[PDB]
């Protein structure tokens, strides 16, 4: 009987949550949490490349089919995460179909990319409105990812057109997607770009170059894996403005707020003081999101989980370290951060 979160924000942008299949089950209390508070859904893992095509030519439709049925039934949008990545992708993509000990060919990988993207996008035309077409293609160390930075796509496919630039595989992923669905919102998704000037420099250069080629990119997705320690609102606002200045929209795709700064701090108990501070920080973030929503350039904001009982941050970057990153706690109770969003007066903005 608490306020419905998405409704209270009164945003142009959709408010989403990442889920597993259990939130599609009516006998599960996570499902009613999703439909009460959110109007958009992303699959955390079940729409990744390895989940959708575990072996070549054998697509798995059951999970995404159930997702789209649930979403239509409950008047919710769906983001498709993700069509291309360098993690959670089957090994068969990058090896020669007849010699598993040798790499796939430019032509073979291009064709595989096209088949994966188009079979999936075509099936879900008009049911999945938005796709993370590529995920995390920029290295944290500078430039586009290659083998040294965990990805095999660019080394195999390379400079297809021979123009001296090798962003071809990314351009192709977008072109293939648009070809399969003229109406879908096509997103390049990444982490770290909200707080790293050097990484955002690369994102800006990449998107500028792709847009100049007529690449159908609609939005830059900011994962927004932040902590209670940073980055500051000013840094984020700056990165958001750089994205919006390119004429594309922004999406916040994987928002969570770790209680730890990195991997050195050992597990710690959650205190009401910590939760209050998290509430101030979430309030500030949602105030920032409103700035861009008022410009009509924020498409969606998605929390990376419904509640603290299902956060990937319990195992990243430290296996077995309990975090508290989301709007609802481990017993599905609304947290101070939730209360700051629906009733900003619950958050005291003065003392004495
Ligand atoms: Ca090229």
């Amino acid at each position: 009987n608490i306020p419905d979160l998405a409704k209270k924000l009164g945003s142009s942008y959709a408010l989403g949550a990442a889920i597993d299949q259990t939130a599609l089950d009516p006998k599960d209390p996570h499902s009613e949490l999703l439909t009460k508070h959110f109007n958009s859904i992303t699959a955390g893992n079940f729409m990744k490349m390895d989940a959708m095509q575990p072996t070549e030519g054998k697509f798995v439709w059951s999970e995404a089919d159930k997702l789209v049925n649930f979403a239509a039934a409950n008047n919710m949008q769906v983001r498709g995460h993700t069509l291309l990545w360098h993690s959670q992708v089957p090994d068969w993509f990058f090896t020669d179909p007849n010699d598993p000990s040798k790499p796939a060919t430019r032509e073979q990988l291009m064709q595989r990319m096209k088949t994966h993207i188009q079979t999936i996008v075509s099936r879900y035309k008009g049911k999945v409105h938005t796709w993370d077409v590529v995920n995390e293609v920029i290295s944290d160390g500078g430039g586009l990812r290659n083998q040294a930075s965990g990805s095999k796509w660019r080394d195999i496919i390379g400079d297809v057109d021979g123009d001296g630039d090798d962003s071809d595989y990314i351009e192709l992923a977008f072109r293939y997607a648009r070809e399969a669905d003229p109406d879908a919102v096509l997103v390049i998704n990444d982490y770290g770009i909200e707080g790293s000037v050097s990484k955002m420099n690369d994102m800006v250069k990449l998107v500028e170059k792709l847009l100049a080629k007529g690449t159908p990119i609609d939005a830059i997705g900011f994962q927004m894996h932040v902590s209670m320690y940073g980055p500051d609102i000013k840094q984020i606002r700056e990165a958001f403005n750089r994205a919006a200045a390119l004429g594309v929209h922004i999406q916040v795709t994987e928002l969570d707020m770790s209680i730890y700064s990195g991997n050195s701090e050992q597990e710690k108990p959650v205190t009401d003081e910590m939760m209050l501070e998290q509430a101030y920080r979430y309030r500030a973030l949602f105030d920032l999101f409103k700035e861009f929503d008022d410009r009509g350039v924020m498409d969606s904001v998605t929390l990376w989980g419904l509640a603290d009982d299902g956060t990937w941050l319990d195992d990243f970057p430290v296996k077995g370290r309990k975090d508290a990153p989301l709007l609802f706690d481990r017993k599905l109770k609304a947290k101070p951060a939730y209360w700051a969003l629906v009733d900003p007066s619950t958050l005291p903005v003065y003392r004495n």
